[PDB]
């Protein structure tokens, strides 16, 4: 997260870190046994880390649970990043509490201008590289479909939305991938793509979760 703030430990209880020997992506806990992430975050050997603030230190609220299965969306296209969503099932159910908690799926899609919270452990520089140990947060509005399409001609599908600031300076970044965009207590987005971080006229692009609720529910009910 570029241009954000330190969230504060365990203030984003659905936020998870996906670890394959190191943090590589974020995710969102949506029930005791399942995580939503980006399809581009797919790899084998994933351990889900919940209850994290400083990802380099054991601080006492963590649960580390290996994934038993990953399910990438059937329609994910890695080139276009259309349908950039994946589910990850935990080997064991997480113990839910104030600091480890699920986030509700959307019942409605959020509109442009809605204010959301985007979070992650990704790079904090628009030009350099600095990775924070503690969770970073950004408050950002959903952008209009027209402005998003104008920003990225030819690339925005009905399964994507833009959020952020056309002026630059505040954005998601590498390693934030897969993480949450939450608006009014519901997971409306997944950190997906962009062109660099925090550049003018290149806001972040997010998977449009409301489009996937039926798939998510059905998949969970049978797996
Ligand atoms: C270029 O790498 C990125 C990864 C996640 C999100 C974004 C959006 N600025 C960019
Ligand atoms: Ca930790």
């Amino acid at each position: 997260i570029v241009g954000g703030y330190t969230c504060g430990a365990n203030t984003v209880p659905y936020q998870v870190s996906l670890n394959s020997g190191y943090h590589f992506c974020g995710g969102s806990l949506i029930n005791s046994q399942w995580v939503v992430s980006a399809a581009h975050c797919y790899k084998s050997g994933i351990q889900v880390r919940l209850g994290e603030d400083n990802i380099n230190v054991v601080e006492g609220n963590e649960q580390f649970i290996s994934a038993s299965k990953s399910i990438v969306h059937p329609s994910y296209n890695s080139n276009t990043l259309n349908n950039d969503i994946m589910l990850i099932k935990l080997k064991s159910a997480a113990s839910l509490n104030s600091r480890v908690a699920s986030i509700s799926l959307p019942t409605s899609c959020a509109s442009a201008g809605t204010q959301c919270l985007i979070s992650g452990w990704g790079n904090t520089k628009s030009s350099g590289t600095s990775y924070p140990d503690v969770l970073k947060c950004l408050k950002a509005p959903i952008l209009s479909d027209s402005s998003c399409k104008s920003a990225y001609p030819g690339q925005i599908t009905s399964n994507m939305f833009c959020a952020g600031y056309l002026e630059g300076g505040k954005d998601s970044c590498q390693g934030d991938s897969g993480g949450p965009v939450v608006c009014s207590g519901k997971l409306q987005g997944i950190v997906s793509w962009g062109s660099g971080c925090a550049q003018k006229n290149k806001p972040g692009v997010y998977t449009k979760v409301c489009n996937y609720v039926s798939w998510i529910k059905q998949t969970i009910a049978s797996n």
